[PDB]
């Protein structure tokens, strides 16, 4: 997976992410409602949400999210963090208890921002336990964006949950957040105009071309870096788009090593002042939106929105 | 610009391309059909096209093509070939004489496969005159589908106009296309797996990420060998897209000599069998389709089928 | 400047570095006798070395070294570090106080193994002052071998001095030592034979070409972790050396901020067991030589061997 | 191999160039003396040697050349061009024949500049004959220098001998020449300075670092471009040698297709104005020399000045 933020002329904030697996998710966008009950698969006591919210889940038990929006602008992603991510095995005390596939259920449900994130999370307690359907602990580490324009990333490691500030608002997959920033110095020399002709595009030898979360991570900082700047929101969404093209995957291009096809499955982008929740996906390239605030945010139960699972083609005649 | 052929596993065959350019090009899809009289900007001769077809077009004088799909399934497309494109300055005689910017009109109109090119070209001479609208004789390359499955690549060269079967089915621009086909050598150690973990991706190490013609073709010989099959010609369409979405430049990636914003405006796919165009362009995602067929080709004059051009977004509530 | 340890089949151990700089050094090499009496810069207090050693050195008060080989095996090297040392600015005590510049001089004077270096480091305080040549604390981190076969690199950081085994047995400079062992996951696929024709090495694309710290590093893991076994000393040294030629900048290669030429201006190699200090620079191909043992490791004072400075040619008539 | 020509700053010029080989040639340097009498294997006709010159060779019935430089100035070097390389199968008639290994012999023995090389090769024709050693026809391209510092490479192609012009004056193997002219365009973004921090070398990012025919080409333009212009002959042979160091096989870097071992086996450097031969092989890095013009260029017999094998090492103490 591959995300990133980008700021509009207007001052708008989106969260734009690929979702990059071999298995199928299956996922829907799905409002989860103010005041809704669920008990956490970490220890079984009961959570109460506070927040709505809307981003792609699936019912496995409770439904579990891998992003989302809330109704006060805070914004997440839970991207694969395999081989870094570390939980907690035994149970603290003092603590809320979650398991991991739960974070994004939390943060958006209980949290307003990311002050109130960074607040909160010192009380929070992620514990190592499998999420069924894969009989696998999931390695996620966090990407989320709120309205005051700023990003952190959140990770789970040995020594606890770290926090960082993600300045160049980009996030892919391992290795470690600062690592990538750090690797951010290899390609300072990549820019738009040729030094001084086969055709254009010189001055951007060396832009990584892979499909490695190194690779993506500074291919998504350099056209995020270069982007002439996108008026107002659906500007935006277009534009986070155009981006995440240069690194989704067609089926085929990559295969993992128990010989399935890794490809983009879905490709999303999240705007922080209005609520809305835009999305593609491998078989339909047309945008789907989903408007968090036209629901009824005192809904008794979740709402699913099921997507146009066609190629939408407007005929010209 | 990027261009390549798929075929799908019940056989029909697509030609695909982006458009990529700094100044905007306002061409819209357009049927030119049969018996149409127009003069050549080589000499004032008149001619009378004999098949009906459909591409992107604009009204310049006459209505120039930067591709598209004939009635009997000849499929073309003109790319940017700078430095290397040499035309004819003085008049030959026994020739049909056109300029540049006709050659798409001429051989979609005036042949019916790729034997028919190969043989009426042996008459043709390609002659070194501006398009007013850029006070600049256009250097250009072709390539060609038809519904054998075959590919050519077509090149003005200082030898004369120079014909290649193009087994890969893939063509940018500069150099010339042997010259690409030599250096896919250097890259035929990238592969979709692994060898024997940041994640997935690492056997794809190698592939060239940046905007140059070379690097374009490269990536896409890659994605093409290695696309899972896809079933039919809606599944093809679908496909050349995610492939061509690799290539897709933002606008700020890539700045020309003269301050000017280079990026993708078009990205289009024509089926040789079923005479359909498909297209998306930089700001509106959902494809877009004209079905040549459906058409009186019999037309006394040019039909323009004229774009949505904000992006269609399908609101789920 | 790049670092690596070679060992061969009859389990003798060699280090090698190249010294890349802009500013002429003058080095020569120079025997530390024991017992030898000096004052250290950070705070004027008395040291009397424990083990003779030879190595790099000039006199600039006292003589500083950038290398060496000591009597009991020990050898160390001293390279460039920027952006990333850190030193302690105010003095510590119960503490030995030394400045960057002595640490080679301190470690290969008073410890005789690596285990005794991770033990004596535990009550050193390096401090940050300037070498007056150049007018600037210098940033440094070093790399050290014994007999036995490990590796050490050490970093001064703002946390403290950092103790890494070494497993690579490779440093070149910044950034940090696990930033690098890191970044080789990216590099796993190049190898010495290809997949399955313009001649050989094929397999070997992707290795990194240029100058940087983190491409002389991974070129220097791949050509060490494929080197074929060396038989013996000699066989060791011209290995290290083949391995460092890679490595090796011509003037007008690289140019720094400054506009200065930053060249590779020595390279030497010493074998742990037999006290052997070999090198060669610039201007002087043939491998010169220092035998630690033949000199009276006694001796009152140090004692400088001076190279031959211009190509020792050998002329066969 | 890797072959490239320097001019020092008292205009002396020197073809340099390594010999990468998995076969132990075993070569040595000898003196071809002038009026000797050879017999071609093309067809067993007479020949008669007019200028002496020295070079790599080895006795295999006649004393075959890799390389070598004549007493009129005329530099010339073999390296392989497999896949490339064509030959005439048919003898003709009114030309000279003779088979890919004598070339060198030829062309040294009988040419007395570039211009006299043009002109004689109208008359020569190189038929398809195996080398004994090897049971198979060598595929070879040929650069070659002289005293005017112009530079040419000839190869043997399907349609007859082709001469051009070597501007860069560097030349690797295959593909064919304008291939690699062609492919330098990729590279001009490489620089010795960047543009506005772990070390030196940012703007060298994207320079080649693999042993394939193409990376090499290009990392040799890089150097020799940017080489700090060398006072004189010694200071040529020493900047031919750094740069070549960059391009110089460990063993066990590369395998071929048969698992050997595949490595730089020697080094060479020609001056064309003084008939100086000076080399270094991979186990002895002192440069070693032969003077042409210290012989009796009328000498009966060829004459071989055997190498000092072992590494010549210079003992300070």
């Amino acid at each position: 997976c591959t995300s990133l933020t980008l700021e509009t002329a207007d001052r708008k904030h989106v969260l734009a992410r690929t979702m990059d697996f071999a298995f199928q998710l299956g996922t829907e966008v799905i409002l989860y409602p103010r005041r809704y009950s669920w008990n956490s698969e970490a220890d079984g006591r009961a959570h109460q949400t506070q927040y709505a919210f809307i981003g792609m889940g699936r019912k496995l038990g409770n439904i579990l999210f891998a992003d989302g929006i809330n109704e006060s602008g805070l914004s997440c992603a839970a991207l694969y963090f395999p081989g870094y991510a570390e939980y907690e095995k035994t149970i603290r005390e003092d603590t809320v208890h979650i398991v991991p596939h739960e974070f994004v259920t939390w943060v958006l449900s209980v949290c307003q921002s990311l002050e109130d994130v960074k607040e909160k999370i010192r009380s929070l307690t992620i514990v190592e336990k499998k999420l069924d359907l894969l009989d696998t602990v999931l390695p996620l580490h966090w990407i989320l964006s709120d309205r005051t324009g700023r990003n952190l990333t959140i990770e789970p490691r040995a020594d606890g949950l770290k926090v960082y500030d993600n300045q160049p608002g980009v996030m892919t997959n391992s290795p470690d957040f600062i690592w990538h920033v750090t690797n951010l110095q290899q390609y300072t020399g990549i820019r738009p105009k040729q030094l001084e002709a086969f055709g254009q595009g010189l001055g951007t030898v060396g832009l990584p071309g892979d499909y490695t979360p190194p690779s993506r991570f500074v291919r998504a900082v350099y056209l995020k870096e270069h982007l002439e700047p996108a008026a107002d929101e659906t500007k935006g969404v277009t534009a986070a788009f155009q981006i995440l093209a240069n690194m989704t995957i067609p089926k085929g291009a990559v295969i993992t090593e128990e010989d399935e096809i890794h490809y983009t499955q879905y490709t999303s982008v999240m705007c922080n002042e209005t609520g809305n929740y835009y999305f593609h996906h491998y078989d339909n390239r047309q945008i789907q939106k989903v408007n968090l605030f036209h629901e009824d945010l005192d809904c008794l139960e979740p709402k699913v929105f099921s997507a146009k699972a066609e190629e939408s083609i407007h005929e010209l005649n």
